[PDB]
């Protein structure tokens, strides 16, 4: 799975949820291309479960301007899952995330 996302200033963006509610699952990694402006975004990993009303960050990489790197996930499986990427920056951020 592929997407071309854009990232408001001091914002951010929710992909690849993906829900295994009865038998959980390993998931797959997030590769995340920053191709600019932002100088900088985050990915993080995020998980919960059935019975909580939060999500559990578990992760997170730094994506600069022209860097083109994976997020790694754990090798826990999980029910449901999620990641964010966050630009903290003043700048728009075009960046491409893909699972592999
Ligand atoms: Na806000
Ligand atoms: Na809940
Ligand atoms: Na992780």
């Amino acid at each position: 799975p592929l997407s071309e996302l854009t990232i408001s200033p001091h914002a951010s963006v929710e992909v690849f949820r993906i829900d295994t509610p009865i038998i959980p699952e390993s998931r797959k990694s997030l590769r995340v291309v920053n191709t600019g402006l932002a100088n900088s975004v985050t990915a993080k990993f995020y998980w919960s479960h059935s019975f909580t009303s939060e999500w559990f960050e578990s992760g997170s990489i730094d994506v600069g301007l022209g860097e083109d790197k994976v997020l790694n996930v754990p090798s826990n499986s999980f029910y449901y899952s999620k990641f964010v990427i966050y630009n903290n920056t003043d700048k728009v951020a075009y960046v491409t995330a893909n699972l592999v």
